[PDB]
């Protein structure tokens, strides 16, 4: 014809293409006075056998492969069967005669030379289907054109989608996750299209998914099949939101649309995708990661019928990739990493407990009697632990003073750090009808370890919800910095360090306290011991490449704790500076 | 904190949706007034109850104790039930749907000084719930995607209970009574679960028949006798009844919900409920029950607030409810064990029929050639005969003269008395298109009997009545009596004017002076003091006050 | 009493039967406020088990195969499962209670001597169903006759239809054609309904084909197994309209009617067919015919509810079109008959050879690389040539130059003649995408022919889409004939005719030209080969059916006759040339 750039393209001319002759193959229905015929067919693997009308140089076999690579695949699409059906109701006292014909997707493969197709051939791809109604009287004569189409025809506005053929920090804490992506998500070129209805005004159309055949085709991408093999990251998903059926369903879905009597209306249904990732993340970096794509329950696009006479725009197909159609969504989950064994606290702790460590890094599950503001720490508070709460177990199984185990493996890290030489204790508001899992690190020590619980009912409830790093041996002047993994904004970091010097309740040494990276409102307390009580310094301190000192009492302890409000490093640095 | 010390099996309600679990399964966008229909189908795999157990209380402990008192889940999973929800996105905004497993949460709760000690639960699964929102192109709340903690979309329940440790004028023969549709049985035992259908949306419960399989329940006072094979073969004698484990009919229930009411609706199966009795002189010598799988109940309240007032219920007894019309059914059955002997020639005006120790009892079928009335009688009128009608006989195959069996072993007692030493004749009005049973009793007798049919166009008027013949003249005649509105008639003779008293003792009398022809003489017989020749008179007696089985008439001479 | 007397007769006393005392062995459902319950079942196997009550005279055997002779075949019927539903919805708070009963067709089988009817078979054949429904309160008994039927009855007016037992001219191209005649054709008597529902007054009701089976009974008669065997036919369907699928469906129809609310509606539903005529015409004659109904998608009859029952006599076997009026005649490469190509496209001039036997007809299929106006001759225009379209062919695969075989054989007859010993030649116009075939018939000649193309820009495009005879044979005066078959209204035929004598430019003869039987509209041309080849318009709009014009026209010189068809009142043309002095 006339065209534009020279080599062979495989092209996109749409769906909507019904062939010449094969028009009432199928059979119609008449339907006299009042009654509604509803028409449909289920396509499937007998049904759906494209016809290839290939030329010397683009065999069947290069049809099919270029065809596949860019979109649809329709080899394995013509698996998992699907249904449309369309509605028309008779008025009274008249009869009305509607046949069904299949539609077609027109792909095509040219040679362009010098601004001219040369060769094409051409495969017609079995979509969905169009039924066409006449109302008619006793012997009136129909036109020929209404039974039978002498051309190859687009009921749609055709389309030219051609392509030339070449021939943020994250402050988590280490573990897995899995998140939720959001729901809505399909390929790009249509490779996840079901199909289109041409809906004639007055009559109604549907597209149908019926689980005649209980298969569906999950998407998986992994960067490591040892580490995050397809069965495994399922595993991570049934622990994460309970996902039981991965390449099955029994869940159906149905678009229905009923055109206007003035105008006629045209639909378009895709399978779509709900969009998972399973992560390793470690000290910042993401080791691992795979995706799971799970087979989801569709998207439909409802537009007016545009003129099967318009203007055809050539477009360039786009990258392979996905687009959500359905809206924004991010679900963190953590999950308890299997390789990691759980031990159990069978008591719910009360005012103190003791749990004695063997001595390779485990959890462990454990309730509390009393909603309260609990310590826990191991033996000189190393090595550094973490918590956990298990996700909805409030409100289930319950015995006062026991645990009940729920079996959840989805996890919300609450507080702690993964540094097994730096020492720290955690302060946590636990609550009774929760279980919560401890993690006990990796440690190089051989020695028996204990980690004790300790309910407070003092002044240590102000550090609620924090891990206090111990800081030895302060210098009586100069700088120090004190590098951890920064909490999200809004949790809570703090810091429990001794000032210089003897302890007179007179002498004070000048100290400037400050973050490197991240924002933090920081309130100080000073300890004060008897059997801790915190009293309250200062509480309107903005951290962030301060420059405010304040007067500490020599070898007097202080607790600072810090909130994040601007997570601008996976790392969170404190200066303590002395004069 | 609520009432009351010792252990509780609770029904918190159904509609809870589980944390975490929600967009387990996929959701539909839909974009400008197209409509999205999503549905699933609870089966084997899929309908997995979550037990949620304490040291005092075991999952069979927790089991046991809520599938005695409500639904047993352990048989309702088996047959495979959908469900579907129906929502029409806007024009000015996109639409997204997800689909979510609704559970009944069950539990077991031990109370010590009005205090909650102790509880476990059980998640029994139901339907499912479809929550959808509006959005354009945009974040939307963490909590619309992500339940933290369980939760009833519906209103709550709290349902405990503490866990401890008339005349019947029927003849003798068999029964099969329809007691009616729509049988439940009580604190939803047969609930097959809700849906929340939110305003504007649309909502569907369904039994596809995906498998035919259904469970009929079967009492018996007698396996030996009434077992459920011989049940069900009476069901079909009675009303035909062909399949009784399956079933290829469907039933759907749904609402479409208006913009202005949140609907809730709760399906059931329901029974059909068969009764098999052996009656027998006023007294159900033997009864079975069967309840044959129906096609459901249906009940539709206004949505109540998730959020509403939760008002504890102690439990019903076990049991079943009719939630369908009230129906009683009764149709007589052809005993199995008693042999069926035919007449192929039409009775004309007259006909004999021959019978070959203990003979014991059997049917006659037979029809006449022409409508009239028929006397009927053995040689002596001894024994006494009952005559019943075929139920919807003689529309079918016909052959000008001869019988033609319909193959109809139900029964409409007509007249006839159990008593095969008292001596009567029968005189009913016979229909030329129906096939009747003649019902022979044991005799002790071996000497060759036969009955006598013989067309009366005159005189016998004694239609649709026994007549007891009195040969042994104060005097009682106890027989069983008529229903309201059937008669029975007496014919004596006596030593040979005289008075005459008759009257009866427990339940209209028309008194007739036999000379082949029938004088009316006479026109409340109860207790009756009126009186008044000797020589033959028949009396014709109308029950209209049926107040016992029987009726003893009293001829006393004075 | 009856009058149809002395014989046996099998009579259809209608659909909508219930049966007695079988009315809720299947149970039924109670809905509540609003709540719109649908119940329903699929009559299948076990469920579609007739009941028959038959007499010494009429056994089942003879039952089932007198009633599956006039009246529907139910044993193939019960094989592919057919659904039906009823749905009611419960008003605001108030109950409803809705139970479903089969419904049958009532056949029965009845012996008649002097007027009278001394014998009566009876067989009751599974039809649909009926839901019965009545609003009530928990506590409420019901009466007995709503739930409870004691005698056999109709739920429609019964129907007493019986029978007693015993025991236009086509201008169309020889060839094979193709005709699709039409859909909604069911069969004579209901030998095709599928059932019947009655629905209640603001209830509704569903008839389904769910396709739980797939099979479908294609119907087909044939003049000639041998010629037209049924495997032949799918052939020629598979050529003419592409149909794939004989035996087989995967396509669900279902109809749904919904009932005001104050008066009862009934619905019948029937099988329908698409009626497909496979013909062998020759010269005016249908040589042999097959019929093929092929399964359609169904007819749907929605009639009020109804009475005094009218005895009436079955109809003749055969069809009824109950859908709209179709007639798609399309043409079908015989498979005797060889393909041989250009695989070149035909540009201005090119010559194809075809030797010689004394030949099996054959096609030659090829395309042009310009459309045009192409004159097609064989060598001395012998033998005759017709000239068919390949329909829909070339919006597929192309290749500049070259013929793409679209393998279709469904063909569009343009022009030519089968008489084999007429001297003609073609003037088409050829479009450049589509393909063409040439089709060349026996002939007793073993003379080495060749068929000539040539695009034309002369004044030989005035009888585009003509054959032209060539009369060389005017020796003489007096009267001569020439028939042939006649194009269709407004198609065309044109005859070059050479006057008898010696041409001087100034000796003339009397001409009369005048058709027969067909009316036509002549113009008529005087052909000048000198410098160049022109044609000469002489006359005009000469209507020539039994026409007595009469034109003097010139000894020896040729002219050209083109007649466009009007009347077609005869397959033939036949058409006079009288010539005087
Ligand atoms: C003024 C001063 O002494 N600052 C030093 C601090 C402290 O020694 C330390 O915070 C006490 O716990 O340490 C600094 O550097 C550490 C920092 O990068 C952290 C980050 O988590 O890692 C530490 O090393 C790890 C090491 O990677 C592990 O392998 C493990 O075995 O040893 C330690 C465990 O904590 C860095 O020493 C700091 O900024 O915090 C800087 C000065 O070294
Ligand atoms: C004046 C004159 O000769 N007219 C006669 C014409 C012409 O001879 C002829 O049409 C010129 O081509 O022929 C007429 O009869 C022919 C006609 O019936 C055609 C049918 O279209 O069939 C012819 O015979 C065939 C025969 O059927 C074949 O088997 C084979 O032998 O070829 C011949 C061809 O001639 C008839 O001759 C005519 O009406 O057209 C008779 C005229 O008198």
């Amino acid at each position: 014809t006339i065209d534009l750039a020279d080599g062979n393209y495989v092209v996109s001319r749409g769906d909507g293409w019904i062939l010449s002759r094969q028009n009432q193959i199928l059979g119609g229905s008449v339907i006299s006075n009042g009654s509604t015929g509803i028409v449909g067919d289920l396509r499937v693997n007998d049904n759906a056998i494209p016809y290839y009308y290939p030329t010397p140089s683009f065999n069947e076999e290069y049809i099919k492969n270029n065809i596949q690579t860019v979109f649809a695949n329709f080899t394995e699409a013509n698996q998992i069967p699907i249904g449309f059906e369309f509605s028309k109701t008779a008025p009274s006292n008249k009869n009305l005669y509607m046949y069904l014909q299949y539609t077609y997707i027109r792909y095509e493969i040219i040679k362009v030379l010098q601004h001219e197709i040369i060769e094409r051939a051409v495969l017609y791809v079995p979509s969905l289907g169009y039924v066409k109604s006449i109302e008619f009287n006793p012997g009136e004569k129909i036109n020929k054109d209404f039974y039978f189409l002498t051309n190859d025809k687009c009921i749609l506005n055709e389309q030219f989608l051609y392509k030339k053929i070449l021939e943020r920090v994250l402050p988590y804490s280490n573990g897995l996750y899995v998140i939720n992506k959001g729901d809505g998500y399909i390929r790009t070129n249509d490779k996840d299209l079901i199909g289109t209805l041409l809906i004639e005004a007055g009559s109604s159309g549907s597209i149908i998914q019926p689980r005649l055949r209980n298969t569906t085709r999950p998407l998986f991408t992994t960067s490591n099949d040892a580490k995050f093999s397809q069965q495994y990251t399922e595993e991570r998903l049934k622990d994460a939101f309970n996902v039981q059926l991965f390449n099955t369903s029994t869940s159906l879905f149905k678009f229905v649309e009923e055109a206007p009597s003035n105008k006629n209306i045209c639909i378009k249904a895709y399978n779509t995708y709900e969009k998972y990732e399973l992560i390793d993340y470690q000290n910042g970096s993401i080791v691992n990661k795979a995706e799971y794509y799970l087979p989801s329950l569709g998207y439909c696009e409802v537009t007016n019928a545009p003129s099967p006479e318009s203007e055809v725009v050539k477009t360039q197909v786009a990258e392979d990739g996905f687009i959500q159609n359905g809206p924004e969504e991010e679900i963190v989950v953590g999950v308890i990493d299997p390789s990691e064994n759980i031990q159990e606290i069978n008591t719910a702790i009360s005012d103190n407990y003791t749990y004695n460590i063997p001595g390779n890094p485990f959890y462990i599950l454990f309730t509390v009697n009393t909603t309260g503001i609990y310590k826990i720490n191991a033996q000189n508070n190393l090595p550094s632990l973490k918590i956990y709460e298990a996700i909805g177990s409030g409100n289930r199984n319950f015995q006062s003073g026991n645990l009940c185990d729920d079996d959840i493996k989805a996890i919300n890290y609450i507080t702690g750090f993964d540094s097994p030489n730096a020492k720290s204790y955690l302060v946590v508001l636990l609550n009774k009808d929760k279980n919560y899992y401890i993690r006990v690190p990796q440690t190089s020590s051989n020695i028996e370890n204990q980690i004790k619980f300790k309910r407070e009912e003092g002044d240590l409830r102000n550090l609620m919800n924090s891990s206090v790093n111990i800081i030895d041996n302060l210098n009586s002047t100069g700088a120090h910095y004190y590098t951890r993994q920064s909490p999200d904004v809004h949790d809570y970091i703090s810091y429990e360090f001794t000032i210089p010097g003897n302890f007179n309740n007179k002498d004070t040494s000048n100290i400037r306290l400050y973050t490197s990276y991240n924002q933090g409102i920081g309130t100080l307390f000073r300890v004060t011991e008897t059997i801790y009580n915190l009293i309250n310094i200062q509480q309107n301190l903005n951290l962030l490449n301060s420059t405010k000192s304040i007067r500490l009492l020599n070898g007097a302890i202080y607790i600072l704790k810090v909130e994040v409000t601007e997570l601008n490093n996976y790392n969170i640095k404190l200066h303590i500076d002395i004069t």
